[PDB]
């Protein structure tokens, strides 16, 4: 859920999770648009990972999963069923993603009209 996913995102990366509440096209509730640089690209991934696991009958912005911080990184589980291992494989992935990246700050708060209608494809 959204807890773990601000959890492992600062576990991991050296920013505050509020560092991608709004930022570039995709870093936020929704997103469309040309991803404009690394860090969008990563949430970009991610929203497709999140897609992915609604249709496999889960609910990635609710779903409480187990998981640890260790070293700055995230070990997933233990995991109950197979969306607790998706959600944490998804939110582990952006985490990682995201903690590769510089920061660009004139993509926070980036406004939306700037986005494009079509996305990169999943
Ligand atoms: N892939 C993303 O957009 C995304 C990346 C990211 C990183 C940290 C984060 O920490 C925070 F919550 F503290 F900001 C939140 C993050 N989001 C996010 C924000 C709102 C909704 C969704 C659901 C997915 C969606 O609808 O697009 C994801
Ligand atoms: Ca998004």
């Amino acid at each position: 859920g959204i807890l773990e996913l601000a959890g492992t995102v600062g576990c991991v990366g050296p920013r505050t999770p509020i560092a991608y509440m709004k930022y570039g096209c995709f870093c936020g509730l929704g997103g469309h648009g040309q991803p404009r640089d690394a860090i969008d690209w990563c949430c970009h991934g991610h929203d497709c990972c999140y897609t992915r696991a609604e249709e496999a009958g889960c609910s990635p912005k609710t779903e409480r999963y187990s998981w640890q911080c260790v070293n700055q990184s995230v070990l997933c589980g233990p995991a109950e069923n197979k969306c607790q291992e998706l959600l944490c494989k998804c939110d582990q992935e952006i985490a990682n993603c995201l903690a590769q990246t510089e920061y660009n700050l004139k993509y926070l708060f980036y406004p939306q009209f700037l986005c494009e209608p079509d996305s990169p494809k999943c």
